[PDB]
């Protein structure tokens, strides 16, 4: 989730 979220942002 960490990288999914930061990628999205
Ligand atoms: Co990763």
């Amino acid at each position: 989730l960490a990288e999914a979220l930061h990628f999205a942002l």
